[PDB]
This record gives C-alpha cells, structure tokens and sequence, in this order.
C-alpha cells in the first residue's frame, strides 16, 4: 500500500537529461499549455485551463501565439476551463475543434468550428452525458462523435481524491455519438491521453498511474478490443500521432510525487517520447527530449511539424525545439 503508492506516483524517478540543439521557450505562454493538436497545414491549437485556446502557425521561422476568439451565444467563457482538444475536418475541409471543459463542477465537451480567416472559434454545442462524468481527453472521429477518457468514475472532487488513493481503478474511456453513447473500455487506473492511427484501425490510450500505453483494435462498429500493453517508467500524459508514419509522441510526468504534489522548490521535469513500430513485437521506444524542469516543467504533450518539436504543460510553459 505504501509500496503501490510508490511504484504508482514513481516517487523514485529522477531524470537523465536528453537534450535538443535550439529549444525556444513560446513567448506568451506562461500558465499551461496542456493539450495541443497540429493540423496538416501546421496550424496547431494549444489549450491552457481565463481559460483559452491559442494557435500558432509552425511554417513560420518564429511563431507567436495569438489567443483564438471564441464568438456565439451557447458558451458561457466565464467558466471556459479547457482541458484536453481534437480535431476533426469534413469532407469540405471544415475544421472541428473538441474541446474537454471542466466548467465550476462538472465536465462536458464543446465543439467549435475554426473560422481560419477571422482566427476565430464559433461555437456549436455543448455535449454532457452520464457516461462522461470527468473527461480528461478525447479523439475526434467525426463533429460530435468521439472516444473520452474518464480519469475517474466520481464526479465530485472529494470523491475523486479517495477514488484515486484507494486506487480503485474505475477510469473508463466512452465511445460517444448523436445516436448510440457507451463504454468500450473500462478498469483502468487513471485513462488520460488518446489518440487513434492515421487508418482509423487502432485507438491509444494512456494509463497514467499504472505508466501503460494500451493498443485497441478499433471495428466498423466502433468497439474496442485489447490487442497490446506497453509500459514504461513513467507516467503517461498525452498521446499525438504523427499522420504520416503512425507514431506516437507521448508527454510524460517521470516522477509523479512531483506532478501531484506540487512544489516550487521541486518542480516537476519533462519527457518526451516517440513510439515506433506498435504493432511490431519489439516496439522501438525513444526518450527524445527530457529534463528536471530548470527550462520547461510539467510536459503533458509533444508534437511535431517538419521537423520541429511542439512541448506543453500543465500549469507553465510550452517548448518549440528543432529536431
Ligand atoms: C474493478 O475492481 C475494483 O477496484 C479495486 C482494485 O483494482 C478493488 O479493491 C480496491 O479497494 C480496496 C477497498 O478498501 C482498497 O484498499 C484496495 O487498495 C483496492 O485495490 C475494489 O474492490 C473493486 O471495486
Ligand atoms: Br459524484
Ligand atoms: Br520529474
Ligand atoms: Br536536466
Ligand atoms: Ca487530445
Ligand atoms: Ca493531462
């Protein structure tokens, strides 16, 4: 018990540095960039739980942020508290953007349209369901159709707070549509990052506390079925996959202590890995960029764009690195 919360918030961790050539602190962000989705055209979006939603065009040699407008009258911004994002575009290149909320008590997940001429976010539609009682991240698969992450089973804080030190492992993933809402995939202690292959075929989904990376099968009728587990000695965060080889980018929390129990003389540090071949028996895992967090602290996500290496955080800043 003592023993599973050590080897659960990998108390013992400390970090080998990996080190990139020119890494750039992101001008303007300076309170979390937990989540971030890059288009093909490399636009990417970038939330931070005032909660907002940023973009950045990567094709230029120094990209600024701006903060996105959102516009329309079926949002309260007031209580706007961004968590995980997804894209989804439409046969006519409409952009989608999910968006995880976790306004005052509950969870929901807003669906925004981009209008990329004004920089501006139209909201849609606000979705809230039984079974997404804490949603922690989803992947789009169509304007309102998604796989979430629960990364609890209670709704109420307290509650959350014993359901995860009793670590009961109730966290649960959601497959969600207009027609037909219902779990594909339950048990897990603390479910969080996921993200799904370029074909649609195989779904990923981070398993925080227990530092497992889960591979799904994904069918015609939207279920899941286990195929693989990976694990690792750290703790997963999000996952992004890079549309055209298939792999996974994944954010990480080496030792979790410092994530959960945060302190400014001891903040938490940053890893990002690359995951190859995931289907392959020997699945080829590399740390690409990891440090104690005297630069970047809290890493919870890593993309890339031709060449360039995108690196968020929870409640600090973000990092842009050449590969
Ligand atoms: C699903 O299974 C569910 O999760 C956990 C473990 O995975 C089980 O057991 C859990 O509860 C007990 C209750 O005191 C905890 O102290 C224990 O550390 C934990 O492993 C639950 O009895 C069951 O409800
Ligand atoms: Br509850
Ligand atoms: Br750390
Ligand atoms: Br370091
Ligand atoms: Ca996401
Ligand atoms: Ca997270």
């Amino acid at each position: 018990q003592k023993s599973s919360f050590q080897t659960r918030f990998n108390v013992h961790r400390e970090v080998t540095p990996v080190e990139l050539p020119n890494c750039n602190l992101v001008k303007g962000i300076d309170n979390g960039s937990e989540d971030l989705e890059i288009l093909p055209n490399g636009l990417a979006f970038i939330s931070s739980g005032s909660g907002k939603i940023l973009l950045m065009d990567l094709n230029e040699k120094e990209p600024a942020v701006s903060e996105l407008e959102i516009i329309g009258n079926t949002l309260d911004i007031s209580s706007f508290n961004p968590q995980g994002i997804s894209t989804f575009i439409d046969d006519d290149n409409t952009v989608y953007l999910l968006v995880v909320n976790q306004p005052g008590s509950s969870s929901t997940v807003e669906v925004f349209k981009f209008q990329e001429e004004e920089k501006s976010l139209l909201h849609l539609k606000t979705i809230r369901h039984k079974l997404l009682p804490s949603v922690n991240d989803i992947v789009a698969v169509g304007p309102e159709h998604f796989y979430a992450t629960n990364d609890h089973y209670f709704i109420d804080p307290y509650l959350k707070s014993w359901e995860m030190h009793l670590g009961l492992a109730w966290s649960f993933v959601t497959y969600y549509s207009p027609n037909d809402v219902r779990v594909v995939a339950e048990g897990f202690d603390f479910a969080n990052g996921i993200n799904i292959s370029p074909d649609g075929k195989y779904v990923y989904i981070a398993e925080l506390l227990a530092h497992k990376i889960h591979v799904y099968e994904k069918h015609a009728n939207w279920t899941l079925t286990p195929l693989r587990v990976l694990s690792f000695d750290t703790l997963v965060d999000n996952i992004s996959v890079d549309p055209v080889t298939g792999d996974l980018w994944v954010g990480c929390h080496p030792n979790g202590m410092r994530i959960f129990f945060y302190d400014a003389e001891n903040p938490p540090g940053s890893e990002v890995l690359r995951i190859q071949d995931i289907l392959s028996e020997e699945p080829k895992v590399t740390v690409v960029y990891a440090e104690n967090g005297t630069v970047l602290q809290g890493s919870t996500v890593a993309a890339v764009y031709k060449g360039k290496l995108l690196i968020g955080t929870v409640f600090h800043k973000a990092l842009y690195c050449d590969l």
